[PDB]
């Protein structure tokens, strides 16, 4: 619509440009009259070259966030729609796009089995289709996670739209003051000191709202070009983390562990480090625990082997791969000692993540218990008078 | 080793590339408006306008653009690092992860992803695992005063 | 300190071995005794 627009104006330009470009003068009154006429064309021309200019810069940041995450937004898309199956157009889709549902499978699925009835899934999709998608709680569990997570895609397409949005308007409205103010100096009805006293005015406001748009341009190159974060991703900034709420040009809004709302000036976060969990691998663990200096190597060792089948006969919390270091001796009386094991998940699931530590420390308490490892003070001296 | 290189390669090949890409935009614009100033198409008082208009956006893109002229030298001249080294600033340990041009990712000890500003990085003491020799440790403990020697 | 997981349990190799190297020298810490005067 831009090009065609563009081809339009320009078109209806040379063609009037044509017509009157004879060297015939009506009249002396007519030729200011055309002047006139001749400088709100090429004035009305520039402003259409600016809109075509803004929107390709609008058009290739939606690209950019596209491939940022219409990917993901399309894969769920695609998921849930071979889901209810069983039970451009993409970004159209993606735009439009917990009890029940698992009481809905488990109604779909033969009574009395478990498993995923294959006979419900072969009818309804193709056996390879069914094996790619793939316990009624297990299944329950991945359609409540699955909704969650189209939710989310969709509250940051919807985010990025508004912000988006945002970005247009005010490029829009920088682009009609630009028209504007050239229309009235191609116009040419103002004298020589009003214009520099306009220009020394001008520069004076410039640096005015300068020291603003300074902070503005940061803003958005951080939100825009290095796209640390995205909406609903859980980040630590200064050390405290928090899950991503309203994506905004000038702030980002931010809520706690404890469910406290902050809001944060984005060019701020610019210069201060970002970690997002949700971007990240699966994160390690780490526990604290202390022994005593007399404790037999071979203790160590039965904890360590303990420790081992421990964490290799759950592989869905913990990964086999784990690692015991002595840290430092005290006094060589207490012996420092932690345990270092990477979960099957991020830390995005703060009260999982949680939930799983406190276990594998009630299981260190219970394990060290058994193998009757003590730790006793350093013994006192005390010579009476 | 081979991966990792690989991995830094393909780093770098993607940084030159949007580097191209940048300085291409750069000259494509510097083309257009040589192009439409030999043509000579405006007249004098719509000249200074642009002119204005032009020092006043370059203030503006310049508070920025300093800031990722600082971060492509330190990502190019200073080379402290390279993909897949392990690193450490402000005193804790991280693994280079990928090489952008404002922003370079670490993964912690943790396998806690982290984005920096390269431009803060410039003004900040760099340590690489990697490049250095072979490393020193250190153990500590104590004894009773009455130790004999 | 590239292999962060060899170094850690290198580290602690050696640890265990000076931990069981004072023991076997008898090697001994003592708290600085304390007077207690009774009423």
């Amino acid at each position: 619509k831009s090009v065609q627009v563009f081809i339009w104006l320009c078109l209806i330009l040379v063609a009037w440009i044509l017509l009157f470009n004879h060297d015939v003068k009506r009249s002396p009154a007519a030729t200011k009259v055309l002047k006139c006429i001749t400088r709100t064309l090429i004035s009305i021309l520039t402003g259409a070259f600016f809109w075509l200019v803004k929107t390709l810069l609008l058009k290739i940041l939606a690209a950019n966030f596209n491939v940022n995450n219409f990917f993901d937004r399309i894969q769920d898309s695609v998921f849930h729609q071979y889901v209810l199956q069983t039970l451009a157009w993409t970004m159209r889709v993606l735009m439009e796009a917990l009890a029940a549902a698992y009481h809905v499978f488990r109604n779909v699925a033969q009574p009395f089995f478990n498993y995923i009835e294959e006979e419900d899934l072969l009818r309804f999709m193709i056996k390879e289709e069914v094996d790619l998608v793939f316990t009624r709680k297990a299944f329950t569990e991945w359609v409540v996670k699955v909704y969650t997570s189209r939710r989310a895609l969709a509250h940051s397409l919807n985010d990025t739209k508004t912000a988006v949005k945002q970005l247009n308007k005010l490029v829009t409205a920088i682009l009609m003051v630009v028209t504007v103010v050239i229309w009235l100096l191609l116009l040419e009805v103002a004298t020589t000191e009003v214009l520099l006293f306009f220009s020394t005015q001008l520069v004076a406001l410039a640096f005015i709202i300068g020291s603003t748009c300074k902070n503005l341009f940061e803003s958005i190159v951080f939100v825009f070009v290095m796209h640390p974060y995205d909406v609903g991703d859980r980040c630590v900034v200064d050390g405290v983390a928090m899950l991503v709420e309203e994506m905004n040009l000038l702030t980002t809004v931010f809520l706690k562990l404890n469910n406290e709302k902050v809001y944060y000036p984005n060019a701020v976060l610019a210069t201060k480090p970002i970690s997002n969990y949700f971007r990240s691998p699966n994160m390690g663990e780490t526990v604290e625990f202390s022994i005593s200096f007399s404790t037999p190597v071979s203790k160590i060792a039965h904890l360590k082997e303990r420790i081992a089948e421990y964490l290799e006969q759950n592989p869905q919390h913990w990964a086999p791969v784990h690692s015991v270091v002595v840290k430092e001796i005290e006094n060589m009386n207490k012996l420092k000692m932690a345990l270092y094991s990477d979960h099957t998940i991020t830390f995005q699931e703060n009260r999982e993540r949680n939930l799983r530590r406190t276990e594998l420390s009630l299981a260190i308490k219970r394990m060290l218990e058994d193998l009757h490892i003590d730790y006793t003070l350093l013994p006192q001296d005390i010579n009476l008078t």
